[PDB]
């Protein structure tokens, strides 16, 4: 009956490999060994999509508690009762609330015909060429994520492209290409500015003593990011067959706004501006999570959005993000990534700067695809900094730290890791059919992950060799 | 929707009931923040925050889930959270803790209740399980009405007390639709479903969100599902019986012709048997959680079993996951955040110390009545979930500071059971809101406001008495101190 389906075969395979992993002594620490088994199980469940993606996110805390892969700050394995409270507490963070604020902003901008006018203006600017519209969309996502990060920018842009994405079927290659382009552009733009991602902020904090500032960061990150985005755009418009389709001519809407629309625009602009200067108001608002509440209270409390719209939010995206955060917490606390990176550090110690940078970037590309980018960056950056300090080159440490920070955002193959990929893979047509699939994400995102890796180590490193002075 | 606003130069929305409530709340909050209230600055700001959130929740100036969303922002802004040393924590640190306190085990148990309450209703399991009990009633009007309340009470412990009344109305539709508003049998407060579901939160920990929130406080004292079935089932059944008598004598419905219900005579497919087997296993695991705690961790992790085996098997799609009531989840998260904020700031400890110094020599019974009767009127006016959010931590702290053992579980259990009480006044909850909106055929609303305020309030007092005597005795017999 249902025991001989392809899903059943995939489920049996995951159980077999996870058990063999749990049987054969892989690591010399029980916590790290069982964490590796759990990571393999969750990663294969997400990649093969044997069960729904958000359901594997629900399964993550249960497996973390059962596998005993959580340890105290002392270094002893935490109890089952304590592991249940720790993993559940860490699931809800500020980024979830930023995503909720992005959902609210997209809903209000689409419902009150505010996104329609700006969308018409942008589409008129871009032109009637199907390839050019994709470039405009990716550029908008890049510009937004350069300031307010890629947690909420994809949602805002998907709200922006709603007038064009509403009438396109899920089987249309243009719609799938647009969704994938927005996701990949957000992922690439998450490396552009020192406030574009938490990993970038940590990198800026680490690099400030060396001499790198807000200005020198841009000269090395913006060119590489733009080149990577252009290469990804070329790949998307070459391998998706978006061209030859018919796009209607868009005329800008010149109708004047209204007091309610002006209030919505003012609230949205104030929220975006507060997100941009979050580092300056951290002593008052704490983080972007609390700033994400103002667009929620001011739009739901005032009655603009009904409580039915809150129940209409894509809550599966939220659950998928929770699962990603929980897996990242398990990996960070267990010590798997620390052990792997220490082994690599012992491996490549006397090699040249380029070799260390390339090998650590490959490690982050492989790890960052499954584990969250921020956790990998947090674990890895101090180690490569120590390697650079050991190296006799005066510019070794800043170059290594900057390259590792830029390459930490190159993990884009998986459709369940990273907020842009989670948002893109859980976007449905008007008939409920999902636009993209995990297979499509792996087919056109793994090459995109490689392209961003190369642009960092050829153009980014080339600019870095001159911009970075160290000392 | 509409893009235009109505003015008078000033918009019309600036002078309305909601705007007046917001103005009053802002004025009083500014008054408390300015005038010195507590010696400790953190406690004073926590008092101001507590007043603001309580006034927003009770007056319904903004939606309850929206107030819950606002709670973390106010907690971070007011700087009420305190570190282990005793210094005011930074805004960045306060953001992490107040956001890590939102998702917890209670939320996972809350989500499992929605999952269990969806498969049992979508796959025609609870429908049959209520239909055959309805068929067992017979034809007597008093017996049919009694069976209706008992069926709602028995369902509310699995399908919760919100989804149970609508299914009960659906199963009573041929009887209710044919019967007119003139008949006193149908006029018996919509066949007693509202009264049964309001005491439906008595049934079990997965009956109402108040029970889910309170079981976290009941757990450290040793109270599990055994105690929540030893103290709640008899008290709830006795209160239900007294309510049945009160509705039966005061409505003179003995003159009514009814037809015996026909049970759904259908075989159970292996798919339907799968739902029951998993549902029973989750309940059995919850009951024995204390013995299998060393492996599964907590009921929060145990609650992921029904979700996984009902979603990854294709029984429930992604549309059902988005169709869950997430306003209740947000409200519970905000309530837990407020509880953490009041516990960390030290306001609750000071209030409990003052109350203990004011009244200590009295017995635990009297301190239960004085706290219970306040909770009755609070639940009558304020929402039951909000009431369990605000009162339970205070009574728990007071019982902890009491010099008598077992007193803290006594008070916590008594207030948690009484949280579902406070039902006389209409528009106090979903079962009564759905009750008044019910319409019999062409006739208008047959359950009038006067009838509800004349029947529910004495029924609420009967429930209070059936708690403070029967539940008090049993709980004193069964629960243990320290």
């Amino acid at each position: 009956k249902l025991f001989f389906t392809k899903k059943a075969y995939k489920i049996y395979f995951i159980i077999l490999v996870t058990g063999l992993l749990l049987g054969i002594k892989t690591f010399n620490d029980a916590a790290q060994h069982r964490c590796m088994a759990l990571v393999e199980c969750v990663a294969f469940l997400w990649a093969s999509e044997a069960i729904p993606l958000h359901i594997t996110a629900f399964l993550v805390p249960l497996l973390v508690v059962l596998f005993k892969v959580l340890k105290t700050s002392d270094g002893a394995i935490m109890s089952a009762a304590s592991a249940s409270s720790e993993i559940l507490a860490a699931m809800w963070s500020s980024t979830i609330m930023i995503l909720l604020a992005g959902f609210t902003l997209g809903e209000v901008l689409a419902q009150y015909n505010i996104a329609k006018v700006l969308a018409s203006w942008l589409l008129a600017f871009a032109g009637c060429k199907p390839r050019n519209v994709l470039l405009m969309a990716m550029c908008v996502v890049f510009f937004l994520s350069m300031w307010i990060s890629n947690v909420a920018a994809p949602v805002l842009t998907y709200s922006l492209l709603s007038p064009l994405l509403d009438a396109m079927d899920a089987d249309s290659p243009f719609a799938q290409a647009l969704v994938l382009g927005v996701a990949l552009a957000a992922n690439i733009g998450g490396m552009s500015s020192p406030i574009s991602s938490p990993q970038n902020i940590i990198s800026m904090s680490y690099l400030k003593p060396y001499g790198i500032g807000w200005g020198q960061f841009f000269a090395v990150a913006l060119p590489s990011g733009i080149l990577a985005m252009l290469l990804v755009w070329i790949l998307l418009f070459t391998t998706f067959k978006m061209n030859k389709t018919k796009l209607e001519k868009f005329k800008p809407i010149k109708t004047k706004f209204t007091v309610k629309q002006y209030y919505i625009i003012t609230v949205t602009v104030a929220t975006i501006l507060l997100w941009c200067v979050e580092s300056q108001i951290e002593g008052a608002f704490g983080s972007s999570g609390q700033i994400a509440i103002i667009p929620i209270v001011l739009f739901f409390g005032t009655g603009l959005l009904s409580t039915q719209d809150l129940n209409a939010f894509p809550w599966s995206i939220v659950i998928l993000a929770m699962g990603g955060i929980a897996l990242g917490k398990a990996v960070s606390s267990s010590g798997l990534l620390s052990t792997i990176a220490k082994a690599l550090q012992k491996k490549i110690e006397n090699d040249g700067v380029f070799a260390i940078l390339c090998i650590f970037g490959i490690l982050m590309l492989v790890v960052g695809t499954f584990v969250s980018h921020t956790v990998s960056a947090i674990i890895i950056i101090p180690l490569v900094q120590e390697v650079g300090d050991k190296l006799g080159n005066p510019k070794a440490a800043p170059i290594l730290v900057f390259g590792c920070a830029l390459l930490s955002s190159c993990g884009m193959g998986l459709a369940s890791s990273g907020f842009p990929n989670v948002t893109a893979i859980s976007k449905v047509d008007r008939k409920g059919d999902r636009y993209l699939s995990v297979m499509t994400f792996l087919t056109r995102g793994v090459p995109a992950s490689i392209l961003a890796f190369l642009c960092v180590i050829t153009l980014g490193y080339g600019i870095m060799a001159s911009v970075v002075k160290g000392n």
